């Protein structure tokens, strides 16, 4: 198995969103990935590209052959992740204690939004609850309406999965010079809270406020934005910096003595018209071209079925080919050792067999 | 110094965005992270919280002296974090192949937007360029208007400084066996992407379209979205479980048997209109009581303002109070060595100093 983490071992106990994508980028890594689901859901290849470089395995893990087969899998395991309400594997015999008697070294993965303890910690929610309790969900989208999910990315998988692995990977760490794990408590209202940290840092220097659509990365400033083209289609506009910004304006043919200041931010209705006005008026792929090799930060908003067709995408490698269609290569990439393309979802194998394989 | 990665020493050539955030995370779980800025830019004790749990050195690096200094750190740490464009740490003499010569165990970790190569390699850009040329901004926000970038948070951070961080830590635990670091290539345009791959893998499948707003989790469903109140505050509804779905409706007092179904795609213009006028008949903390405690999946939508005042958010110490304004706690937790609170900005030191201490 490729990659840095080749030789890693992971138990994971099915669920959804946070846990499995974390288990997928140590798979992708190179590390061997077991994912216990229960027999009642799995019948097939799973389709869902997520369980990517995974063995699967079923086991009612309310048995007692089930029990006992699963703490034989976390024996033999440096890490495990689950991703259910508090309380749900120790109520199973699963809980940090009863692993720790089997394997004093695990890393101990608990995938929350709410967290462990606390009034929440019982609650079901999904990333738009998460992330409307601390402040991000009011932040993102424009100021007359009301906030717009950002998907599933920034609770579930940017403030989620994204710091259970820093976590897992930092106790790895830790217990190189312990020679012990421990538990990593990775909830999503924390994790998320950390990943919006420079709007935090901004608002107490006075720099962000509360006020929607009013800020320089939220789309309130009409150098920081998208904008419609002739055809219909979008480019998108990240000029900060103002020798960058400097350059989009002549490229839109735009004398930026009759403009307002960048900066003035009372202006900025009237500055974002005249750039609404330039852009519209020539389409997406014009703009591309006028703007490729430039510094004026322009980029065409290409949709997901256009994105295989991208120099830049094609020529890194960002995609491979599988399946009913493309997904993302494993990242980030190492000069080194190297991950490989991911192996797809695997047929069902038996738990046996596993433990054979891990003596 | 607290939390799991105490003894981890980090080099960081001062930079925006990602760069800061990661190494401000490794110092968040206890590493000794140390910053080399110019001259021409450090006045005093700095106002960006980002920069807390670090220490601040000054130097430079297109000097003779400067370079020598640095490669002096970087021979004595475990980390290197540069978010330049590439090419700039090799003219530089800073340089992979050139810190590979004074310390074959550094984990030499590049952040940039593009990558290393290819046509794009060379532009200025930031968040919103990055995620708009893999997919990500043409999915966000309403389907009739144009896409709205999500802040920087997809980009910078979550596809971003998170897995450079991943690569660092990953790299560190090869390093147990082989003995030697390597390169970590954080690119914002591919970790962005691992970090939709469930929408590639639904869109393979047939369950995610390219059409914005139209689908389960972009706000095309009524039972995923955020609701206007009776104050103009809102809620965020996530009830996908038919279950969830079920205690919601009975918290508005709407009867299913009058609704149509939760996923018949072809009604959801009469059930959002139905779901808009109950939850616009009483205020945002109306709802908040109804369903603390509940399965319902509504939550009022705070602003940043409000935040400290959330019970769950004080019980758990999400945040801290440092100069006029909280700041969020490390994440994620540790049982048996566990993070302290950050420490503040320093006034810089003198890269003597670090050199003598390390
Ligand atoms: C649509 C998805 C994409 C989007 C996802 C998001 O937005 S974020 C993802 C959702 N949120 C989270 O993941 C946060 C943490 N998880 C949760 O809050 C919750 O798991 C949930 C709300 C998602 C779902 O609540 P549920 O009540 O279904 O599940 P819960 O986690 O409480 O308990 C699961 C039950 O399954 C049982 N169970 C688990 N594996 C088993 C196995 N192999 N064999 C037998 N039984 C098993 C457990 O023993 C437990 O039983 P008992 O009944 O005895 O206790
Ligand atoms: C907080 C602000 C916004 C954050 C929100 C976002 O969306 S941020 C995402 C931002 N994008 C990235 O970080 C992606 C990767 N980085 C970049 O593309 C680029 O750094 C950039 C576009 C941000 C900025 O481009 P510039 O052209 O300013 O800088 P570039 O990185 O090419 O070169 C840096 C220059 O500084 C010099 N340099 C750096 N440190 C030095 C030191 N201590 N002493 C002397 N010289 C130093 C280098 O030698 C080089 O100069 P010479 O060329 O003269 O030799």
């Amino acid at each position: 198995m490729a990659g840095p983490l080749s030789g890693l071992r992971v138990v994971e106990l099915a669920g959804i969103g946070p846990g499995p994508h974390a288990a997928m980028i140590l798979g992708d890594l190179g590390a061997d990935v077991v994912r216990i689901d229960r027999p009642s859901s799995v019948d097939g290849i799973s389709r869902d590209a997520m369980l990517r470089n995974r063995r699967i395995v079923t086991a009612d893990l309310k048995s007692d052959q089930g029990l006992e087969l699963a703490l034989k899998l976390i024996a033999k395991a440096d890490v495990l992740i689950e991703g259910y309400r508090p309380g749900v594997t120790e109520r199973l015999g699963l809980g940090p204690e009863e692993c720790a008697k089997v394997n004093d070294r695990l890393i101990y993965a608990r995938m929350t939004g709410w967290g462990q303890t606390g009034p929440r910690s019982q609650q079901a929610g999904h990333d738009i609850n998460y992330i409307s309790l601390n402040g991000i969900l009011h932040a993102i989208g424009r100021g007359d309406e009301r906030p717009v999910p950002p998907l599933n990315l920034v609770g579930d998988f940017g403030g989620g999965s994204m710091f259970l692995l820093v976590g897992i990977l930092a106790a790895l760490w830790e217990r190189q010079s312990s020679g012990k794990g421990q538990v990593v408590d990775a909830a999503m209202v924390d994790g998320s809270s950390v990943l919006i940290q420079m709007m935090w840092a901004m608002r107490a220097t006075g720099m962000w406020t509360d006020t929607r659509g009013a800020n320089m990365l939220d789309g309130g400033a009409p150098y920081y934005d998208t904008y419609e083209c002739a055809d219909g289609r979008y480019v998108a506009v990240g000029a900060i910096e103002p020798q960058f910004y400097a350059a989009m304006l002549a490229g839109l043919g735009l004398d930026a003595a009759e403009l307002p200041p960048q900066n003035d931010r009372a202006r900025w209705p009237e500055l974002r018209a005249l750039l609404t006005e330039a852009f519209a008026s020539h389409d997406r792929d014009h703009w591309g071209a006028v703007f490729a090799n430039s510094d004026a930060c322009v980029t065409p908003v290409l949709a997901f079925g256009e994105v295989h067709n991208e120099p830049h995408i094609i020529e890194r490698n960002t995609f491979y080919e599988a399946n009913g269609g493309w997904q993302p290569m494993p990242a980030p990439r190492f000069s080194r050792t190297a991950s490989s393309q991911p192996r797809p979802p695997a047929a069902t194998i038996d738990i046996e067999a596993v433990l054979t394989d891990w003596d």
